[PDB]
């Protein structure tokens, strides 16, 4: 029957009106007010589903086995399944009823409360009871918390309570003189744009014993997340915010009145984080009493999140890098263990989820150092690190003889005079250059040589035998490492530049600390693990057993020999093995170009640690190796 088919159309219609939120498009889609028609105005059906399913946070209604038939000359009866996403979770398996009516040339519903929920008759209520959850933690290796949840006392004051004229002088004054803050602040905050007389106007957050209250002050216990680490992991942890109407719209089953990861590791494993709440929708009869329980659910709390970082290790990578920009990554390179992923200049997370003022998070994002990037996950030029890779390279495929000499003069070099005046460019004047003395002195030229004579070929087939391309199996956002733009250089100069880690080459630490595993794992490329619990991956014959024990002797000689760039180290009296240097970028927001310095370095005897590190538009004389002693030491004592 046409008729029929219509009246499926209607009821299409009135789910996706209801889906779509649009309760007065669906209201408009039903009969008159009457007995045997609609029980409801258009109106008060409205009021009616935007009170209970948007008490309920109803979204994403869907249904499924709809059977619309005839029952009179104007009556048609229809039927569905049908299930929905609440705030306690997924509502499924409800059997939704109802008559249709024909009249003129339209069909409509003959509206019932049992639309709403499938058993609600007459002016039945619903309520809805929730728990919340309690985040889990982050811990490290240890056991020691990188983010927990705690409650914390905010002492406030009440405008209205304070006083009228004197009174409220002398309690201004008495407020100040109980919990050490100026009384030019507290005036400052009770004549904001925002205080109203009634209002609680939040002071000072007690960390202690609370002293006697004033007239006027009050306490008020508020749930705080804390990180002890502070700015030292504030990149990698991140921080939780406030729960906005938005983040309900997009996910029912948050708690409105709890918090979200807004970034990092908290932003990552929020779902296991934040729990499942616990709670009961019930439909009621028209004075309160229970008559049937749709969904119930116990409170979970969230699942603690354990760590590969050393909390020891993670304070003191960052305290290292001074507050200047740059990053470091420290591994366990045989099994992956991210041990410290730090970021410099970092934010104050604990400030950034309880109270930030608009003041200073413009000052986090206004600041051209960008306290806020991730720099252990950005694909950064591998710079003078990369020598080795290509060195690796060259070895196996019998480009670079060891003890071949190259006869190099000055600090420039270029193929043919097609370069124009580009040249690469190397910093120690050193005549005679074989394998040791370039990984020694740092040397460019020789690199940039070798990689033109090893050939664009040559040196991919050893390149893609990598991780270029390649998605991390990490809970951190970040692009796979490349090569170049495109599949081909198309350049001798970019193939040269390529060579000694410039170019377009981008890696970000953490692939360079997967990248350089290789020489404490003879060849073995080890792939970085941060949760404590998950099985260490691995991706074998990446470079020759060879080319490994032909080149940690000369990273050995990077720190011993009296020339080696990394010569500082020596002073440490420990086995290492180290490449260092610095690079010349330009990037496109660059007008010039500036230096960054590199590091890597790990222990040749026992392959117990593995670190490297990166300042980012650095200042004269600073280096990366200038600041890596004190993690080295640690490092080297307690992973061997």
């Amino acid at each position: 029957t046409q008729a029929v088919e219509a009246g499926e159309k209607t009821v299409e219609q009135f789910v996706q009106a209801l889906n779509k939120g649009d309760y007065n498009k669906a209201a408009e889609m039903t009969s008159k007010k009457a007995a045997n028609k609609s029980a409801l105005s258009e109106k008060e059906i409205l009021d009616k589903y935007q009170n209970i399913y948007g008490a309920a946070d109803v979204k994403g209604l869907q249904i499924s086995n709809l059977k619309v038939d005839k029952k009179d000359d104007s009556t048609y009866s229809f039927s569905y399944k049908a299930k929905m996403n609440t705030s306690l979770g997924e509502l499924k398996d409800l059997s939704y009823k109802g008559t249709l009516d024909r009249n003129d040339g339209q069909t409509t519903i003959n509206w019932q409360p049992n639309l709403v929920f499938p058993e609600m008759e007459g002016n039945d209520k619903v309520s809805l009871t929730t728990q919340e959850a309690a985040r889990g933690n982050i811990i490290d290796r240890n056991g020691e918390p990188l983010a927990t949840t705690g409650k914390l006392k905010q002492l406030g004051v009440v405008p209205s309570k304070l006083g009228d004229g004197g009174e409220k002088t002398a309690n201004i004054k008495a407020i100040a003189s109980s919990f050490d803050l100026t009384e030019d602040a507290i005036n400052q905050a009770i004549s904001q744009s925002w205080v109203q007389p009634d209002y609680f106007v939040p002071l000072k957050i007690i960390d202690g014993a609370t002293p006697e209250l004033p007239a006027g002050a009050t306490i008020q216990e508020v749930d705080g997340r804390y990180y002890p680490l502070g700015e030292a992991a504030a990149q990698l942890i991140g921080y939780v915010g406030d729960i906005t109407a938005e983040d309900i719209d997009k996910n029912p089953e948050l708690s409105s009145n709890g918090k979200i990861g807004r970034s990092g590791l908290e932003m990552a494993f929020d779902k296991d984080l934040r729990g499942t709440t616990g709670g009961k929708l019930s439909i009621t009869d028209a004075d309160g009493v229970e008559k049937k329980v749709l969904i119930e659910h116990e409170v979970q709390n969230g699942k603690d999140i354990k760590l590969t970082i050393d909390a020891k290790a993670q304070k003191t990578a960052f305290d290292s890098l001074g507050g200047k920009a740059g990053s470091t990554v420290a591994t366990t390179p045989k099994t992956g263990d991210l041990l410290a992923l730090a970021s410099s200049p970092s934010y104050d997370p604990n400030k950034m989820t309880n109270g930030i003022s608009q003041e200073d998070y413009k000052a986090y994002e206004e600041n051209p150092e960008q306290p806020f990037i991730s720099r252990f996950a950005t694909g950064y030029a591998p710079g003078a690190t990369f020598k080795m890779i290509t060195a690796a390279i060259g070895l196996d495929n019998g480009t670079i003889d060891p003890n071949e000499v190259l006869t190099i003069n000055g600090l420039k070099w270029q193929k043919d005079s097609s370069w124009g005046s580009y040249q690469v460019t190397r910093v120690s004047d050193v005549s005679q250059v074989d394998l040791k003395t370039a990984l020694i002195y740092s040397d460019n030229i020789y690199t940039a040589q070798e990689t033109l004579k090893m050939g664009e070929k040559k040196f991919r087939t050893g390149l893609d035998k990598f991780i270029f391309g390649e998605d991390l199996d990490l809970p951190i956002s970040m692009n796979p490492a490349q090569i170049s733009n495109e599949d081909s250089f198309n350049s001798d100069i970019l193939l040269a530049d390529t060579g000694y880690g410039q170019g377009e080459l981008l890696i970000n630490p953490i692939q360079q600390a997967a990248m350089y595993s290789v020489f404490a794992n003879n060849g073995t490329l080890v792939y970085p693990k941060l949760i404590a619990d998950k099985e260490t991956k691995d991706k074998k014959n990446v470079i020759g057993e060879t080319a490994v024990q032909t080149i940690v002797p000369d990273l050995r000689e990077v720190v011993q020999d009296v020339n080696g760039t990394a010569h500082s180290l020596s002073a440490l009296g420990i086995p290492l093995a180290a490449k260092t240097g610095t690079a010349e970028i330009k990037e496109k927001q660059d007008v010039k170009g500036k230096e960054n310095s590199f590091l890597f370095a790990f222990n040749p005897d026992n392959q117990g640690y593995m670190m490297v590190s990166m300042l980012e538009n650095k200042e004269d004389d600073d280096s990366a190796t200038k600041r890596a002693s004190e993690l080295l030491q640690y490092l080297n004592q307690n992973y061997q």
